[PDB]
C-alpha cells in the first residue's frame, strides 16, 4: 500500500499538489500543502485508485516537500 506525507518546512506553496490531487492533498489555509487526512505521524493512506496520481506529483513537486513510500 502507498502513504504519504508533506513536509511543511519546505513546501513553497506552489498549489500543484491540491490542484491536482484534492483527493490526496489541501491548501492547509496559508499556501502550504497539507494531506487531507493525516495520523498522528502526520501519514495519509492513498487510495489504490490513486497511487499513481500521488507518484506523480511526489516526483512533480518543486520543493521535494512531498514523501511517499510504500508500506
Ligand atoms: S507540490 Fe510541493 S511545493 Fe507545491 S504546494 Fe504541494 S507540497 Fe508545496
Amino acid at each position: 500500500a502507498l502513504r504519504t506525507m508533506v513536509d511543511p518546512d519546505t513546501c513553497t506553496s506552489c498549489e500543484l499538489c491540491y490542484d491536482r490531487v484534492p483527493e490526496v492533498y489541501k491548501n492547509r489555509g496559508d499556501g502550504i500543502a497539507e494531506v487531507v487526512s493525516p495520523g498522528p505521524d502526520g501519514w495519509m493512506m492513498v487510495p489504490p485508485e490513486l497511487e499513481q496520481e500521488v507518484k506523480e506529483v511526489t516526483d512533480e513537486c518543486p520543493s521535494g516537500s512531498i514523501i511517499t513510500e510504500e508500506v
